[PDB]
């Protein structure tokens, strides 16, 4: 699996959400790469990434689940648990 966590250094939610993505990410041994819309553009513009943060969840580069313009830390953690639940049964 894989988290994709879109922020540009101007989005204040961005920088407190960040710390808490990573631990996440670090608690479920799940890779996650930080993308700078701003300084790198070229990945974000081609997957349709438009505001921060936008976070994604992927396995074997296919897209799980999407999380933009309104959502919570805990629904990305919640993704996270029932897709290992399901995946591990």
């Amino acid at each position: 699996m894989k988290i994709e966590y879109f922020k540009n250094d101007k989005c204040s939610v961005c920088k407190a959400m960040l710390p808490k993505i990573q631990t996440i990410a670090k608690n479920f041994d799940i890779d996650i790469e930080v993308i700078d819309v701003i300084e790198n553009p070229s990945y974000p513009a081609q997957k349709l990434v438009f505001t921060v943060p936008t976070v994604i969840i992927l396995d074997k580069e296919f897209e799980i689940k999407r999380f933009a313009r309104n959502f919570s830390i805990s629904e990305v953690i919640n993704t996270i648990e029932r897709y290992l639940e399901i995946s591990n049964k």
